[PDB]
């Protein structure tokens, strides 16, 4: 009879760069145990008081007038203000720039300079954890102002452009490991400050093309170590805020397998002691190292070693104030199925003889992080996919030996099921973010009451804006291969109707350490085809996905481009039962590490049922391992200039042979640092070697991460409009 | 009878690479009158006598033995033959590799190296004009032996890679103004020799990108100066082959509106006078000048001036045996339809008042080249398009007053149009050979009796071909604008129909003192879809056509892409008017300039009647002529670096806007020295800026001529199948 349905209007890609879906996600953070920052939510900076509903007001609308300042950041004694503003980051996140600092009511906005340097480009100056004191850091150099009228001080200069980094990452440690761009940390005390030190010499240096800049346009050199290089060299040094500021450097562990080592983790366990996570460059053996800061005597206190390799380096052990002991999280067996990443908790100065190891949970599941621990009890809050591996949900255990675990979220609100927290100083109150698969939802609780008191931020304007259009279908059909259970989501336009066909995409990822099928709400170009021009879109997560077992992780070891593959040859066979799907219209997608893979998935399904992909897209691939980083490489396939025998099949080159009548596409800017052009050029070479059929496309002279939107909604648009013309029929 | 015949074979891409398609060339050059070299036709090579049918056997099937050397001549003694084996093109031909000397019957080879020096390629070695004598050239140094069991003596060695070059042209010179990689002449008498020293030191620099050449690659430097900078310095030197060698220069006019010069062309006049042309950069002043050898004092002689330019700077003059009057090609005003390339007399020595300047040939009208002039007599051969501007005929005129030109080929062979004549010493006898509009033949005739005494060669291999495939149908369609006819040729599959639509497919060039209409035979891919898919090419020489006016030639000064660009639309409309041509398919193509033409033939012709062009492509294409070389740019639009504004107002960029609905590629090799990559990536730069769809195709690390066949058949493929998929529906 009557049918209801939504009857309205679709989804173009136009709408996704609109403001209305812009999420005005406030972040705070807690200054106090009692109130936080309450950042930014429609322009000025308030600060809101959890105690007694109090929202005070610290910044205005002036930050316009401070050439628009893109960051801004408030001192721990919360009456000066520094305002970063630039034009654009470098690798992933370079938030160099201007910095200024500013009174907490308004005005006086002075621009922070090197000494004998006028306004001059500056990378990062930050606050220190009490006072007005500051360091910056400005070519490769740290200076450190005990107050804002404070000359800077030559605190450090023995770096150089790209040879020598001190307190910020080169391009391996903040693409690869680190992640980060900052790479120093200030004691609790104010008074001591850590920074890694990397030499840059020895790597090789590449250059980058340039065909906008001039009429006579130069190549951009930097240090870039490929497969079967040697890598930077790194160490760590401590330095002191005040009086002699007399440089430490933390020495090494000297393993006799050891020789190379990496920097992954540094945390303060005191003012003078600091916890050190050292792995060797066959990544198979990692060191957690207490070292002295007013000593250098550096101390061993775990060390863990696997086949493969060490996953989830990076993580930070909680300590407790006064250094007593730690809760670390790492790889326990958990009987079968391999084993999982559970916490596990050491003592202050654990002994020689024997390890304090006890897991606090334990179950076929991972905590994707700790949050932190009570010293007023026993109350450690973490996030973790107990409930289901692709789902984050908080969860709190109890430090005694009772290893209780209580809820905070498990559906606090039904729309919601991803999460993450972060906690006040006295573990009072805490900050919560659903973040999918609703709108973000960010809220205060309290650990005791586990209510809400009152909505931080729910972004209305995106409710009304998913409600307003078809808002796709989302579902699961998980499927089970080997002794796993592989995760999958397809969608539906919400017009979906089993007898119609409707042609298939598959998107995938397979970067090893990563999930592509979370419950994190999320709007891209899926959405932007699903809604308007009737997809159904494929996301699996094959053997290599984290967060699911470390003999899943280690399945693909020396056998990168060959497991997951497998994986969705199957999945791309099970939806294609379905009567609803075209089988003659079936496309598939990747990009960055995936890209690759979306390179390898182009198949002939036996000789009958053949021309499985009509069209094919790759953006930024990957083809030979050996012209990627080493930390990559060697981490996946062992150590290269040794014949490592695990490169050369896994070129796609001999399997991009065929290309019968498949529409194949490339998306490459032309000054890609973390995936070079090369890798697109040897591809290239191949396929002409092969009488291939493609179709390339370039972006002169830009970042891999392409962080402009304008040029985002280019992209998106392109890719719609080749994806359009083969499900066209 | 139950049996029948289908129709025959059409031409595909693998029909033009086909053994039996490739065109038979013997190269005979006189030696005398009585002999000339008869070079390789099929293997073997006689020595072919006109008198009495005398073909000694010089060389045989030992050329395979060497290495399959590409090069190779005879010492002018015909006692010494010259291998050239693993030779590779660098440029559009630099005939750079190495160079083995052997005895003439066979046998005996003999490695050519300078001193000290093991097996290394040579970039270039010749022959004297007697004897043994011949020179190399070495890291741009010119070493000479009298004698081939000579040393190797270091007759001149100031030569720098890339920088100075002696012997040899630099990229401007081999491409744009000198076209030929060769910079050596030597004296009738073999005595001395006349070389330019090109000088780079003070000439821009740029790195073209290297993705292929190992695990890091790194760019490679050479000197392109763009518009408006500095141009490599060339001197001029005279070295003897006898005693001291002494060098001498010859000092160049010292006009002040000429401060920066080139060598146009260099010809010795006789043993010990030599006649140079000296151009200036803005190549609007033009003076031939005659210099003692042996003292390098230069007597201006004549001068050439034009408000836009100088053409066919390059033109050869004829001198006597005596040093007498010497011919010239001069645009003389001609009366009306402007000013028009014809013979004059210049005295051997005119007065410095006023000159000896006399016409020979007259009429609207263009000599193309002198061929010869005999002393014994009046007898002055040359080639001309007095017939049709797309034909060449032989005339023969008389230097008496009389002035008597006769015509001696008109039509000595009905499928011959095209004529390419070479005379011997004595005159007597020529070389005469076809080039279309069918199959081409190589016949020896003389000027006397016009009488074929033997056939050398008629390429039986291409007759049979062509004879079994469909040969498109060639006609003519001129049409008319302003004061200038521009002829035009549409091609038929010689099966030709009304009832069906026959897609539209637009070739242009267009380089201006070019002609890309005309009766030559040639295969490409035009053919190919003519006979394969039957896509009607239109081909029209619109505004800037050389040999059809001075005037037209000039009417494009500082206008480029503007007038032609209005007669191509002109063309499409009166070909369009055709029924059995549909308005759906419409293509454009083009390449190296002409690509830029083709990709200024995609307007909006109005709104009512819009989508101009279905398809579109480019090879190289060039949009903003500051990144292009001095010596094109200059030329046409004048010196740079002063804010011409003739420049910038002949961008695509904003031609191209809209391009709403019309498909656009582009195929550029990366390593392509004549337009750079980076035209094509800033023309994608704003492609993106400017929001439009498009595709692009890369050869990476290749030159821009294809010198491998299996690139050329490549982008054949390629190009065919993006038209196939722009038409069919």
């Amino acid at each position: 009879e009557d049918n209801s349905l939504s009857q309205k209007k679709k989804v173009t890609v136009e709408d996704l760069f609109s403001e209305d879906f812009k999420i005005h996600d406030p972040e705070a953070k807690w200054i106090s145990d009692t109130e936080f920052i309450y950042r930014e939510q429609k322009g000025t900076v308030r600060l809101w008081n959890v105690e007694t509903n109090t929202s005070t007001v610290l910044i205005e609308g002036k930050k316009i007038e401070s050439l628009r300042a893109i960051r801004y950041e408030i001192s721990p004694d919360r009456e000066y203000a520094l305002f970063s503003y630039n034009v654009e980051p470098i690798y992933q996140h370079s938030y160099t720039g201007y910095y200024v600092l500013s009174k907490i009511p308004h005005g006086d906005p002075q621009s922070l300079d090197p000494p004998e340097v006028s306004n001059a480009k500056l990378q990062y100056a930050g606050w220190g954890p009490k006072g007005q004191q500051l360091i910056f850091i400005f070519e490769n150099n740290i200076y450190y102002c005990a107050h804002v009228g404070k000359q800077a001080i030559r605190v450090v200069s023995t770096g150089k452009e790209g040879v020598i980094y001190n307190g910020l990452s080169d391009w391996l440690y903040e693409e690869e490991i680190l992640k980060t761009h900052i790479a120093h940390w200030w004691s609790p005390d104010g008074t001591r400050l850590a920074y890694a030190a990397i030499n840059d010499s020895r790597v090789p240096i590449m250059e980058l093309p340039t065909y906008t800049g001039s009429i006579y346009p130069t190549v951009k050199p930097y240090h870039y170590p490929k497969a079967g290089s040697e890598n930077p060299s790194i160490s760590l040094h401590v330095i002191g805020l005040n009086g002699p500021t007399h440089d430490l450097e933390m020495m090494p562990p000297d393993d006799p397998r050891m020789r190379e080592y990496y920097i992954t983790m540094v945390k303060w366990a005191t003012s003078t002691k600091v916890a050190v996570t050292w792995l060797n460059r066959a990544q198979n053996v990692s060191i957690l190292t207490l070292c002295d800061a007013t000593t250098g005597v550096c101390t061993k206190k775990h060390e863990d070693e696997s086949e493969a390799w060490l996953h989830r380096q990076n993580e930070e052990p909680v300590f407790s104030k006064d250094g007593r002991k730690f809760f670390f999280i790492r790889a326990i067996p958990q009987g079968g199925r391999g084993k999982f990443y559970h916490i596990t908790v050491s003592s202050s100065q654990p002994n020689s003889s024997n390890d304090n190891i006890q897991s606090i949970t334990s179950g076929d599941w991972d905590v994707t992080k700790i949050l932190a621990y009570d010293e007023k009890g026993n109350k450690i809050y973490f996030l973790s996919t107990e409930d289901l591996p692709r789902r984050r949900q908080l969860y709190s255990a109890n430090t005694v030996g009772n290893f209780n675990r209580q809820c905070l979220s498990c559906d606090l609100v039904e729309n919601c099921t991803y999460f993450s927290a972060s906690f006040s100083h006295s573990m009072d109150f805490f900050l919560l973010k659903c973040e999918g698969p609703g709108v973000p939802m960010v809220t205060v609780h309290n650990t005791t009451d586990k209510k809400k008191m009152f909505d931080l931020e729910t972004n209305e304007h995106v409710k009304k804006a998913i409600n307003d259009r078809q808002m796709p279908k989302v579902e699961y059909r998980d499927i089970e291969i080997d002794d796993y259970n592989l995760p999958m989501q397809i969608l539906k336009p919400a017009t979906f109707t089993d007898t119609t066909h409707y042609p298939l995409l598959l998107v995938v990822d397979g970067t090893p350490g990563s999930q592509s099928v979370a419950e994190k709400f999320e709007v891209s170009w899926e959405t932007v085809m699903v809604s308007s021009h009737g997809a159904v879109v494929v996301k699996c997560d094959g053997r290599g996905s984290g967060f699911q077992g470390t003999k899943l992780l280690h399945e693909v070891r020396r056998r990168l481009g060959l497991l997951e593959e497998k994986d969705q040859m199957e999945a791309v066979r099970t939806m294609l039962k379905e009567q609803y799907i075209d089988r003659t219209r079936v496309a598939v997608f990747g990009k960055d590490y995936g890209g690759y893979l979306s390179t390898y998935i182009l198949p002939a399904k036996g000789e009958n049922q053949g021309q499985t992909f009509t069209c094919g897209s790759a953006l930024s691939p990957i083809t030979d391992f050996k012209l990627y980083a080493s930390a990559f490489s060697e981490r996946y396939l062992g150590l290269h200039g040794l014949d490592n025998r695990a490169y050369e099949m896994t070129k796609v080159a001999h399997r991009v042979s065929a290309l019968e009548e498949q529409q194949f596409l490339i998306i490459h800017p032309t000054a890609d640092e973390k995936i070079h052009f090369q890798h697109t050029a040897e591809l290239i070479t191949q396929l002409i070697r092969g009488k291939a059929n493609y179709s390339l496309q370039i972006y002169p002279d830009e970042s891999h991460y392409f962080t402009s939107s304008s040029l985002k909604q280019h992209l998106y648009r392109s890719i719609i409009n080749f994806f359009v013309e083969c499900f066209r029929i």
